[PDB]
């Protein structure tokens, strides 16, 4: 029992975090095989980066895995990302695959500071494609993850903080999420919405975990919970949704459109001093998956 | 900026849990040195465990790391732990303590199955010594602790759920935490509190992240604060909690006997349908050192 926002183990990518140096700016990489990946804004001091990184060349950039420092022999840009190429092999580096992650899906967060890690928390890729991270000065570089067996798969690399305290960062391609710049500008959040199929997911935990309390016998239809989702700013539920959620329907006997049911209640008069999960709001950064690791 | 329920990095501590099996009976063990450590209610099929461990031999014992088998050549109990020699000396053993926590105080818990680690969150442990962790069938032997440099301090291994869904342990010298036991009973856990100091350290929190309107030109003594903590359930606010507060009251220039004027404003009236640091409820899972190692 119970229900813990859960990272992933973090080792296997603590074992590949290292501290890149270029000029008097520091900041963090990511070390597979025998490649090194940070930010690009390492290289600066409305900048064109590709002038920028013509100007540095492999002895610039100081490579330090703990106590060890590691020879760059090769440099280059891919997107906003730097792939500094280096003599050494990471001999700790685990099975991975560079994913891009959907707004609305949740992963591991390894915050990171001088290239050592510092803590580990989850964190969900919001509608408006910010994560609401917890983030300081040198954290860049750190990383976002998902493990599946043996597999890291990484998603995210920490850039920027937005000016609202929300954080904004890339793939493991340089390629950002969202409509972001890795350069100073008036650039800020868009409107967010909740997601709603994280909602249910969160609903059915509680179900799981004894909080009953919000449940009825009503049902409604998808096109009736739908209007009322776009008036509470809740993201439309699909039949894909509803289909994703069928284990965790299956599981409690509770359907999803009667949960639905449930979520319009909650939406419309609030919990009325009672909480769900020791919580007193509506939760939407845990995904169906999420529910089920913790909650078989 | 941000503020999230943040754990410490898990690897130093993924590579000491093995999987421990006697009998039909599996759970996770702790190997440090040459020695694994689990709870001794693996040796069960009201027992004497003196007697049941006298029935045992080493060969009753299987012990596997990963992939290999470690052989155990010794068995002890301690309290509720057993001890298990083995031949091998784990290579990656951390420096470590064994310290056993004060309530109030947080940890990371690395959740682990069949000798595999499968997830990281903090818990704080409660005023009445239960945690409210998120654990299954097979999680016993899992470990909580907290690192410091390189050194990683041992507070808590799990051995049981009580009725309400919350967990109880031991330290890891095998004494539990609170008025438990490791057989069936009917134990609960005991009434709760609200751990008042973490909650001031959560508000200092929301403030350094811009949460300012609960604030309040307004002060308090501490005995008339002390006064409305009693009636709300929350522990008394000592003079030492004040001090404790001293760094965070000094970051945002707000004085404790200030916050704690906005504090029972809070209890008194609610929230008024606002949210601090994404919560509608007042959160006591931080303490001061945990606010610090996130917002300094
Ligand atoms: C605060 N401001 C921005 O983060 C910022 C804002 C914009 Br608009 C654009 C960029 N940009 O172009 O990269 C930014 N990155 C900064 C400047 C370039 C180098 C990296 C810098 N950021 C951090 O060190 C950082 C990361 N996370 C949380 C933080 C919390 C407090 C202080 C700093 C951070
Ligand atoms: C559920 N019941 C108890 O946990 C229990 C209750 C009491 Br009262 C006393 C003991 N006792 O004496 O050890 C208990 N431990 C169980 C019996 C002895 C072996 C270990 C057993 N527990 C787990 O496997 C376990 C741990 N965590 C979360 C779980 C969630 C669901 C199911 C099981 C667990």
């Amino acid at each position: 029992s119970g229900f813990r926002k859960m990272a992933f183990p973090s080792g296997k990518v603590e074992g590949c975090m290292v501290q890149v140096t270029c000029g008097t700016t520091t900041l963090n990489g990511l070390w597979l095989d025998d490649v090194v990946y940070c930010p690009r804004h390492v290289i600066c001091t409305n900048p064109n980066y590709e002038d920028l990184l013509i100007r540095k060349s492999n002895h610039n950039f100081l490579v330090q895995a703990g106590n060890v420092q590691l020879r760059v022999i090769g440099h280059s840009m891919q997107n906003c990302v730097l792939k500094l190429k280096v003599d050494t092999a990471n001999p700790k580096t685990p099975k991975y695959k560079f994913v891009r992650i959907q707004p609305g899906q949740t992963f591991s967060v390894l915050a990171c500071y001088n290239g050592s890690p510092s803590g580990v928390y989850q964190c969900a890729m919001r509608p408006n494609f910010t994560i609401k991270g917890s983030f300081l000065n040198g954290s860049c570089g750190s990383v976002g993850f998902n493990i599946d067996y043996d597999c890291v798969s990484f998603c995210y690399m920490h850039h920027m903080e937005l000016p609202t305290g929300v954080h904004a960062g890339t793939d493991l391609e340089g390629n950002f999420y969202g409509p972001f710049v890795d350069r100073q500008t008036a650039q800020a959040a868009g409107t967010d919405t909740t997601i709603t199929v994280n909602v249910l997911a969160w609903l059915y935990a509680a179900v799981i975990n004894g909080d009953r309390w919000f449940l009825n016998r009503f049902t409604t239809t998808l096109n009736d919970f739908n209007l009322v989702a776009m008036k509470y700013n809740y993201e439309p539920l699909t039949q894909d949704h509803v289909d994703i959620l069928g284990p965790l329907s299956a599981q409690t006997g509770i359907a999803v459109l009667d949960m639905c049911a449930s979520l319009k209640e909650l939406l419309q008069n609030g919990m009325n001093g009672r909480t769900i999960l020791g919580s007193a709001l509506l939760e939407d950064e845990f995904t169906p998956f999420d529910v089920v690791r913790q909650c078989p």
